[PDB]
């Protein structure tokens, strides 16, 4: 007479189970916790609790989805809904107009004492912290061991808890399992991968993708293959050189190194960490009446540490042909063109020919030979110059030219 | 329709066995002696069966969770949520304390040790907190050295203290599985090595070994059983043969490194049965660590031996080496490792020497010289553009520009 | 009997469980990398106190360590031994059989119908428990470590040990 005659029941006791048809496991919610169980485990917690085994369960159908913006249970064409979203303490809290002293020290020593790139960051997390969505950007906090990156990381946890996933790395990468991802906020990576050439590119790809995809494929051990949507922001700490690859026209990152040891500052104590983790509530309540400027939760900056990554990051072969292509007579005397001439691999006279064909676009074959052949340190042929420089990037045509009276041969930048 | 859903459960409980159903675990939990299992309810009804003579088609025990907590009670309440520890003591945690060590266990710490009282003590203290508090300190220990020193015996000797709660003799073999059953509820783990002898097998481990250590919870993947998020509790003693073990970086706040080369089979005290008298005891040892005056600032300290400071500088990377002695314009460094060879083979005469060495110093390095001294360094020729892309630009020495030396420009490295 | 690389390589423990004995007929292919991949799971199954056995729909177990192992081999570099070691007795014959005073046809069956004999022969030893885990540095043990070590370890101690000689 009453499907939902045990759901009812569960619901006093302060238990909400459903069945969710699209994991068809059977959901149990008790104080922001879900978890999702066999009909047989439910059973069984059924009759501890009433006495009996029913043989069916009465409780409602929903479909569970993570919507931060949503209510606790919603329709849409008649498929109901239950949130697997449910705010912890700390984001139901009454604003302020200004974070804890001891909060704001820690923060500027992160972002050494430079106001513009602290507050986007305020203004980055606030955003997270008010409208709970993907922001496609993310931060890496690099620099000397014990700055207090990790210190920011246990704070944004005790406001976060749930939805925050805390010292996510390299290994967690590699199983096949992504619960790090399901219904979360932030994520934070401590490393994402070691420091050298093949495993910042192994991992490059999946992190440009977990940043700004609009879905998520998340598997999980003994549960179907489900996708969600992607609520995550990324935080990432490190202590290499080189944390991350990034590409010149990168929108993704924003780089803070800080070289300024907590234990060396004017301010620190034996207490101060303790000081710093019980001000979560009071940081909180200072990210809840932050007025979040919406232009700028995805704009990124063009640190000069993020620059040194980019440089060291790209190919040469790119930097050659982006040189060629800009006439960029002086990238090639910063890196060292001046060497043909103490070498006496050309007469003074050539040097200038040398360096009017680079500005004029217009490259003798021979010329170009020895310029690669200067800035990349070994020998290479016309051949390997057009196939690794000249065409894959479209710097210009190898074509006759007429320089002086003879017909040469020479590319054309264009 | 059942007046009393508790009725299996108590009755269970006046023959000495504890049986819930776990609802993470989704499995049958049943604790006699301090042993807990988790197993089916079909494995369940057997049980049963042998006891009081039926097979209840209904399971009357009551829920909770497992969580392993030293410090709470046996069972307890958070909000409405019932839970039961699946920490219990073992006999040696339940021990009298003494003041002082048996003889033989002390000759085999001052042996492991090399007679270094201090950092002996600075052991004993974490060891002893470990037996205490029972928490995570965030601290590895390394015993490294030749064969026969006596770290295995260590191992064993602590192995009867902590028994379940200890993970003894992890590989490599066990960590390449995707299971990781040595981290379930457990308060030390000792591992025989890290990884293979080499600099890239070591890097592969470097980041999985670094959050062992300090993260506060643990994905826990095991065989046929749901994956299981928990607490962190496990403290780690590694033990290896080889050179250079792990990585270690110069800030490194995590792992003590100790040293011995004290064969245990060439020591004055040494006897036959030393071996089996080391392991009688345990129960001696413990009533020890039981009684130790725990220093809990020095918990988690960690020390520059000599053998850590080499293992720092074999792992980090010539070219950061190079970098930082341009930025602290260090002319002793390039000289400690050979810069003065230039001279010997002619490439510089004396007076370009002096200005080479005066480039090093002021931080004003003509690319000339740039090239000279990385060549010198590193033992082959690098371009400019290698330099600036592996040395200068990564390690931000410094910016490459024109700079006016008496009338001449000069193309230079401008450290700052 | 006759668990050989391939066994080793098998995600199951089998030969392993319950063993008071177990014999290996080579551990790797003789190179230096083979070798030392399998070095430290060796070194660790002769000495460990416990084994985590895994076979095939079973609960992977924690089982006590029983195990002794006796290695064959007809590779030059069987192993890799470090100087140190406390694990490995290496004894080499070059005695054939068939080429002996002694050897006849029969004589493989007469061996194997002895077992009862050779039996009752161990069943009396005074066994000597102090000498039941020495090791000897035999000379092809020598040889076997100082071809396994590193060069710059050889040389790092001879200028530490001032080995003008060396
Ligand atoms: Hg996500
Ligand atoms: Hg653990
Ligand atoms: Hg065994």
């Amino acid at each position: 007479k009453d499907p939902l005659w045990l759901y009812k029941v569960l619901l006093t006791k302060g238990i909400e189970v459903w069945f969710d048809i699209k994991l068809e496991k059977y959901g149990i919610k008790r104080n922001n916790r879900v978890d999702y169980i066999a009909k047989s485990s439910l059973q069984q917690i059924v009759f501890e609790i009433i006495g009996k085994t029913p043989k069916n369960i009465a409780v409602p159908t929903y479909i569970g989805a993570y919507e931060p913006s949503k209510p606790e249970k919603w329709e849409e064409e008649g498929i109901k809904y239950i949130n697997l979203f449910k705010p912890t303490p700390l984001m139901k809290v009454k604003p302020v107009k200004e974070m804890p002293e001891i909060v704001k020290n820690l923060l500027l020593n992160l972002f050494d004492y430079d106001a513009k790139s602290m507050g986007l960051f305020i203004n980055w997390l606030a955003f997270i912290y008010q409208y709970k969505e993907r922001t496609g950007v993310a931060w890496i906090f690099m620099g000397k061991q014990g700055t207090g990156k990790g210190l920011l990381v246990d704070l944004l946890k005790k406001i976060f808890e749930e939805h925050m996933s805390s010292n996510i790395t390299d290994a967690n990468l590699d199983s096949q399992f992504n619960p790090y991802l399901y219904n979360k906020l932030i994520v934070h990576l401590n490393e994402v991968s070691a420091d050298n050439r093949k495993s910042r590119m192994l991992v490059k790809n999946r992190l440009k993708t977990w940043i700004t995809d609009e879905t998520l494929y998340i598997n999980r051990k003994n549960m179907k293959e489900v996708e969600i949507k992607n609520f995550c922001n990324f935080i990432i700490n490190s202590n290499e050189t080189i944390p991350v690859d990034i590409e010149d026209s990168d929108r993704r990152f924003n780089v803070i190194e800080c070289n300024n040891v907590l234990k060396e500052q004017e301010w620190w104590t034996t207490e101060s960490y303790q000081e710093i983790l019980n001000n979560a509530e009071g940081f909180a309540k200072y990210l809840a009446g932050i007025k979040v400027d919406r232009s700028k939760v995805n704009e990124v900056v063009m640190s000069e540490k993020k620059k040194a990554i980019v440089e060291t990051t790209e190919s040469v072969l790119k930097q050659i042909a982006k040189a060629l292509t800009d006439r960029d007579i002086e990238w090639f005397l910063d890196n060292g063109l001046e060497g043909v001439v103490e070498k006496n691999i050309v007469n003074d006279f050539q040097w200038e020919e040398l360096q009017e064909a680079i500005t004029t676009g217009v490259i003798p074959n021979k010329y170009l030979m020895i310029i690669v052949e200067q800035i990349l340190g070994d020998s290479k042929t016309i051949t390997w110059i057009k196939r690794n420089i000249i065409t894959p990037y479209q710097v210009g045509e190898t074509t006759v030219v007429k320089m002086a009276g003879k017909p040469i041969r020479a590319i054309v930048v264009g």
